């Protein structure tokens, strides 16, 4: 019963040359790592090394053009870096960005491989830059390559093509990139919880609404749980897990669970405006550990309050290590719009999941 951990300070080298205070900070990953040390969690884990994703591995989800452009940025002077970055929605690029994104993905490949070969039962990946906004053909929202989507395909490549992978994306933002990559795929179930505000929240697309259920053979295999009009927290996320995430996940019966674990829905985050607590994230982790025979890989996405994300991700690792869940607060009645949101998703996915009927 071993928990893997991957962290490599080389991923701090990616940085914003023009705004050194940009929230997607190098110290995001070092602060999470430090908190694991501080809580004496690090020594309880088995350290998994980082590695570079190969270009062939990036092609599991990304176009050769997109790979080539980000790859070319390694050699750019700052004037191309700034101008190239401004071509995307919410991206900054430094000469080290490409290599850091490669290390983020390869770190997660090594972690999935250790899980799937039985070297560890579960694992945590303290990586940046994030991935879930990255599309097949473009970078977006601080993300260059879709780490979680790539890891799902890498997992299938070392097991069998039809390996059932569940991606639970609890970053406060919609993982537009991962939704699109798997939208026609029934082997990868995508479930995202996200602040939506009727499309008035990044990434500002009705793609994130509850009625986007997947396409083709993927109908039913894309689950968007969109929050509107309310400062959501533990009671809403627990209710969403009880009524939607866990019933659908159990019916799907995944063989591997990946968490796109952004911590920007956390109390204190400067961007998300929500109030999920560290003990809330612990309970969400503990629930997912009941799936896939415990084969869970937690992948850092967003989250910008350094103290909040360090406490929150550490509590997740504590759960992976087998510690008992901390006690939740009394739990207020749901925000009424949260009930509306949950019921809209239930109506949207009742055609496909009998456990919701
Ligand atoms: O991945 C993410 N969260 O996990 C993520 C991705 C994209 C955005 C969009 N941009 C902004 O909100 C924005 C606008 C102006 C000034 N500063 C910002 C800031 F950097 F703070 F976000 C936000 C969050
Ligand atoms: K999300
Ligand atoms: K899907
Ligand atoms: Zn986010």
């Amino acid at each position: 019963p071993i928990t893997g951990l991957v962290y490599d300070q080389r991923m701090m080298l990616h940085h914003n040359m023009w705004d050194s205070h940009h929230p997607e900070l190098p110290q995001r990953i070092s602060r999470i790592f430090s908190r694991h040390e501080e809580l004496r969690l690090l020594s309880r884990c088995h350290r998994i090394p980082a590695r570079l994703a190969t270009e062939e591995e990036l092609a599991l989800c990304h176009s050769s053009k997109h790979i080539s452009i980000i790859k070319s940025s390694e050699h750019m002077k700052p004037r191309d870096l700034n101008r190239l970055g401004d071509e995307y929605n919410s991206i900054f690029i430094s000469n080290e960005s490409y290599t850091c994104a490669l290390l983020a993905a390869g770190s997660c490949f090594n972690s999935a491989q250790a899980i799937l070969t039985g070297q560890v039962r579960n694992a945590v990946a303290i990586v940046r830059p994030p991935g879930h906004h990255a599309e097949k053909d473009t970078a977006c929202g601080f993300c260059f390559f879709n780490t979680a989507a790539l890891t799902a395909r890498y997992a299938q490549s070392i097991t069998r093509e039809s390996l059932r992978v569940l991606i639970v994306d609890w970053d406060v933002h919609h993982g537009n990139g991962t939704q699109h990559i798997f939208e026609e795929d029934d082997s990868v179930l995508y479930i995202s919880l996200h602040r939506y505000e009727d499309g008035a929240f990044f990434p500002n697309s009705e793609d994130a609404n509850y009625d986007k259920v997947g396409l083709g053979k993927g109908r039913g295999y894309n689950v968007n749980i969109p929050w509107n009009g309310g400062k959501m927290g533990d009671p809403e996320y627990m209710a969403a897990f009880h009524h939607l995430v866990m019933p659908i996940a159990r019916e799907f019966a995944p063989e591997l669970v990946l968490v796109s674990a952004g911590f920007d829905a956390a109390r204190g985050d400067p961007l998300g405006g929500f109030q999920v607590t560290p003990e809330g994230y612990a309970h969400l982790t503990h629930q997912l550990m009941s799936l896939a025979a415990g084969r869970v890989l937690i992948i850092l996405e967003g989250g910008y309050n350094l103290t909040s994300i360090s406490e929150s991700m550490s509590m997740c690792t504590s759960m992976l290590l087998g510690d008992s869940p901390p006690s939740l607060d009394h739990l207020t009645p749901l925000k009424t719009s949260a009930t509306v949101s949950i019921n809209n998703v239930l109506r949207a996915h009742a055609p496909f999941w009998s456990s919701l009927r």
